[PDB]
DNA sequence: CTTATGACAGCCGCG
DNA sequence: GCGGCTGTCATAAGA
């Protein structure tokens, strides 16, 4: 096999690198790499090497690396440019590996680890680790084995041993339900007491070290807490034996209020896989916790147990072991569903990176640009220093906030890495400047023409149209490899199926490869089959991992901290951006008004970022609503009027677009993306706008997907804010169904029925949500101070009622908290109350707010006044005789 | 982050 | 005694 590297760590005037070997073992190495740097010299010296500026450069090879720092610094004193790869495990991983990086995951120990910590006394901070590790269930992917390290012996309790009969049995039985899956890979060990668990846990992590390291909430926790513990008990000197190189940085980020602990294990990889979600599932989830994010992903969720967490072991020891099992399993069980963990592996081996710089499109895309330009002799620009300057952004439109009945959405597809290949945005390929005219001159063409020269944004930026530029270069390259694997997918996923339903790889082979194949097998057909799966499977990480590259450019060239970083190009991305969408709102506008026969009718009711709203209205009005057999009948018009009359005028406006700003070539393409309106024959609105970023639609047309039922495309309203009350969100999200499919009457029916029943709902569906965020700022010894805001003062109500119970759970800085409002004279002695989310307020007082809350304040503040909202933009009342001069602000 | 809106505190001015 | 309006805060929704 062809070698690859595990893991990368510069350690002085050494790299320490674990890497697979050409047989396929592991091993670990320290090369004292000799890096080169490179400075501008005269015109007169020949080298192969110039800078993306086309000057001439010398390369200079170094004794070691702190030669090559020292020198950088030095050369910054001086005042000149210190070109090249300035860090140096790069460097070294495109030297060493100087070919596409082919990896066999098999070869490549995965961990997945989650630790138990009794805790009497609240959260068992990381940094301090007051309190024993009693419980480590540590899987390895090479083994394919759970790991089971069982505290017998703490100041919390001396248990019994965790049976692996007992957890097999079912819920019912008496049993923990451990799935049969993993039983038979279960591996338990107790112990007599913490050190020898710790000092075994320890030996088994030398044998068995980590590459990627991962699990749920490990590296603000797990990791912390494992090292801490061993570093507080044993010595820092063993726990430092915890990285394969005896290297540990101890690092403390901070926060929006506080700061955090996190521990770098040199020569390990940590992939927590809380971040490898919020990363790459993209799914902005209200809780981020593993028993919901396991609930979304599996309808499974983790293991329940009566009781507290910090008595669960000494209650229930065997619950406390196999709920830590399957903490782990579950996690195991997404990555099984996701595969986020080989898709990091796949995109840090494509950008030849440390995988834990998956994270950093900085960093990814800075080492895929040097790799590129490094074959091409090369040599990539200093990073420079620059002040953090804010500059324009996104487009978006006011809507006349009314009831739109008829709507069609149209995309720009990826406007910003196709606006940058546009216009050939790039640090060197900056032509000059012209004379800026105010933008609304330019997005009605009223503007002098900027150049016939030179590719031009509107913020006033000129490019060289000749040239090719590095940083469209480099993304058309994504884009080109996207299609390519996009290419084998749509091969190996669709030709594929060919071969399995004749039962009962990358371009579909030619008709004698697929002829000489048709006698059916066991070990052929259906085990060949296998192939053209797994070949699929290659197809899809391949294709959403330039997709995440893609998308992260951007972000990236917006980043003062990039090396390819410049603001006049941020700014002309962007600007370009705001000129496009609203020269197509014209466009659009004016074409839809000559079609229509109208004249100055505004189409185009909403723009955002990227993409436009556009009524229908009138041009259902053309064919008369009459003409129509069903629903059906009129999405089919509208998409056919789309994809024929629209989209070609759509179009011809952005080639126009191209040649007034002179663009390199025309990549502005607008797919038709929903289809909206009320059910046919029916009183229902269709859809509705509040403002910007506010809006609800009945979506039926999903750019080609036409929904069996029609669905709700809810944009910023109250139904889709996690701080709402589960009831409410609820009854919110009917009342906007009702709204738009039905009509007002409907919706009136259910208002009143909704209030009517109000009282009847349970206390936690009803109560609002918000995170607890500087507690202590606003704390004046228990009670609200100035500016105190409504749900902090609710916190401060249940503490003052709460000073005294230690079976009272607390509220702590960060956690989500329920809120209620309390009727004037309670005995709470103020206007609302609130307590931690997710659990039922304590019987101390439980029995008490159940009386002392107003449900009038409630249903008011959570449900009636966001819902006016709604109505009052639609047109609407919700219920009966509403006096219409309410419309008026006198 | 940039684009946002909305809940709520607290100011100022209002015979 | 509330509008009007600025500032903290919460949270989308796509990067």
């Amino acid at each position: 096999m062809k070698e690859f590297y595990l893991t990368v760590e510069q350690i002085g005037d050494s790299i320490f690198e674990r890497y697979i070997d050409s047989n396929g073992r592991e091993r670990t190495r320290e090369v004292e790499y000799k890096p080169s740097l490179f400075a501008h010299c005269p015109e007169s010296q020949a080298t192969k090497y110039f800078d993306i500026y086309g000057k001439p450069c010398t390369r200079k090879l170094f004794a070691n690396m702190r030669d090559a720092s020292q020198w950088i610094k030095r050369m910054e004193d001086i005042g000149l440019e210190a070109l090249g790869m300035d860090d140096f495990k790069l460097a070294y991983l495109s030297d060493t590996y100087n070919y596409e990086i082919k990896y066999d995951h098999t070869k490549i120990r995965v961990a997945n680890f989650d630790i138990e910590v009794t805790s009497p006394d609240g959260f068992p901070e990381p940094s301090q680790a007051k309190h024993p590790i009693d419980a480590i269930t540590h899987y390895d992917s090479i083994d394919d084995r759970f790991y089971v390290f069982d505290l017998l012996n703490s100041p919390y309790g001396n248990v019994e041993e965790w049976s692996i009969e007992i957890a097999a049995k079912l819920q019912e039985q008496g049993g923990d339900e451990v799935p049969s899956e993993i039983i038979d890979k279960i591996i338990y060990m107790p112990f007599d007491n913490e050190k020898e668990l710790l000092m075994e846990y320890l030996n088994f992590w030398q044998q068995k070290t980590p590459v990627i390291l991962t699990g749920w909430n490990v590296e603000s926790f797990a990791i912390p807490y494992v090292y801490n513990r061993i570093k507080n008990i044993f010595g820092e000197s063993t726990a430092k034996r915890l990285s394969p190189h005896r290297k540990t940085r101890v690092k403390v980020i901070e926060n929006m209020y506080g700061s955090r602990e996190i521990i770098t294990l040199f020569g390990i990889s940590v992939l927590d896989y809380i971040d490898l979600y919020k990363k790459f599932s993209f799914t902005n989830q209200p809780s981020y916790s593993l028993d919901y994010i396991s609930e979304f992903e599996l309808n499974v969720g983790k293991l329940k147990y009566d009781g507290p967490i910090s008595k669960l072991r000494e209650s229930n020891h065997q619950r406390y072991i196999s709920y830590n099992i399957i903490a782990v399993y579950r996690v195991l069980q997404i990555d099984a569903k996701r595969q986020f963990i080989n898709l990091s592996l796949d995109m840090g081996y494509y950008a030849k990176i440390q995988i834990q710089s998956v994270f950093s499109p900085i960093k990814t895309w800075d080492a895929i640009i040097f790799n590129s330009l490094k074959e091409q002799n090369k040599v990539i620009p200093q990073g420079r220093s620059h002040p953090v300057q804010p500059y324009p952004g996104a487009f978006v439109k006011e809507p006349i906030p009314n009831r739109y009945k008829y709507v069609m959405s149209f995309d720009l597809t990826s406007l910003y890495p196709s606006i940058i290949r546009q216009v050939n945005i790039s640090p060197e390929t900056i032509a000059g400047t012209f004379k800026v005219a105010p933008l609304h001159d330019y997005i009605n063409a009223v503007a002098e023409r900027p150049s016939d020269v030179y590719s031009c944004s509107p913020n006033g930026m000129m490019y060289y149209k000749d040239r090719d530029g590095v940083v469209p270069t480099e993304i058309t390259k994504v884009f080109n490899q996207r299609k390519e694997h996009k290419g084998y997918m749509l091969a190996a996923q669709r030709n594929g199926e060919i071969i399995k339903e004749a039962l009962h790889y990358r371009f579909d082979f030619s008709d004698e490869i697929k002829e000489k194949i048709k006698k059916l097998s066991a070990k052929s057909l259906n085990e060949m089959l296998f192939r053209a799966q797994r070949t699929e499977v290659a197809g899809m990480t391949a294709q959403i991992n330039r997709k995440l590259l893609i998308n992260s450019l951007y972000g990236a060239l917006g980043n003062v901290w990039f090396r390819y970083y410049d603001l006049r190009n941020a700014t002309a991305i962007t600007t370009f951006g705001q000129m496009a969408l609203q020269w197509i709102e014209r466009k659009v506008n004016e074409y839809l008004n000559e079609v229509c026969g109208t004249e100055g009718e505004a189409f185009v009711l909403y723009g955002d970022t990227d993409s436009i709203y556009v009524s229908a209205d009138k041009i259902i009005d053309k064919v008369g609503e009459s003409k129509f057999r069903d629903t059906n009948h009129w999405v089919d018009f509208l998409d056919k009027f789309a994809r024929e009359r629209m989209e070609p005028a759509i179009d011809r406006g952005f080639r126009e677009m191209c040649e007034y700003m002179n663009n390199k070539q025309h990549l502005m393409f607008m797919d038709r993306e929903a289809i909206a309106g009320p059910p046919l024959g029916s009183k229902g609105i269709g859809g509705f706008w509040t403002g910007k970023k506010r809006y609800a639609l009945n979506v039926w047309d999903m750019e080609g997907t036409r929904y069996a039922e029609p669905k709700l495309k809810i944009m910023g309203l109250e139904t889709q804010k996690s701080s709402t009350p589960k009831a409410v969100q609820k009854a919110l999200k009917e009342c906007i169904r009702r709204m738009l499919q039905e009509g007002e009457e409907s919706l009136q029916e259910y208002f009143k029925e909704f209030e009517k029943e109000f009282r009847q709902l349970n206390y936690i569906s009803i109560a609002s949500v918000s995170s607890a965020n500087n507690i202590a700022k606003y704390d004046v010894g228990g009670f609200p101070g100035p500016k105190c805001p409504f749900h902090i003062r609710g916190i401060l109500t249940y503490n003052r009622a709460i000073k005294g119970n230690i079976d009272a759970p607390q509220v702590v800085e960060g956690e989500k908290v329920y809120v209620l409002p309390l009727r004037e004279g309670n005995p709470f002695g103020d206007k609302c109350i609130a307590w931690p989310s997710g659990t039922e307020i304590t019987d101390l007082i439980k029995d008490d707010v159940l009386h002392w809350m107003d449900y009038t304040v409630l249903l008011e503040k959570t449900f009636i006044k966001p819902l006016e909202g709604f109505t009052s933009a639609a047109k609407l009342d919700y219920e009966k005789k509403a006096s219409l001069f309410d419309m008026f602000d006198f």
